[PDB]
This record gives structure tokens, C-alpha cells and sequence, in this order.
């Protein structure tokens, strides 16, 4: 199998949580969603997206 992991969204949970990497990974892995390591990993990922998706729609829109 093969797993993907955003490295920058992974460090910056372990910033702001003041945790390991491995607490993020393992409530990850283990589909932990309501742990609140896992909402904030989704959460940056999330936002960057979106972020990326308004401001084209400002630039070009
Ligand atoms: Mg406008």
C-alpha cells in the first residue's frame, strides 16, 4: 500500500499542537477524525485550497 502525507500541514499541526509527528500520524491512520490533531491537518489542507481557489477567482474573475 502506499500512504500520502502533507509534509507541510504535518509539521505545522506538530508546531501549533506542540506534539510528535507520530500522534498526528497515528489518529490519522487509525481514522480518528474527531481528534482535533486530525480536523487541524484536514483544516491547513482544506484552506489552502480554498485560499488557492479565491484568489484566482480574484485575479481572473
Ligand atoms: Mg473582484
Amino acid at each position: 500500500s502506499s500512504t500520502m502525507i502533507d509534509d507541510e500541514a504535518l509539521k505545522e499541526v506538530c508546531e501549533k499542537f506542540e506534539c510528535s509527528e507520530e500522534e498526528v500520524l497515528s489518529c490519522l491512520y487509525n481514522r480518528n477524525h474527531q481528534d482535533p490533531l486530525a480536523v487541524a491537518y484536514h483544516l491547513i489542507i482544506d484552506n489552502r485550497r480554498i485560499m488557492n481557489e479565491l484568489e484566482h477567482h480574484h485575479h481572473h474573475h
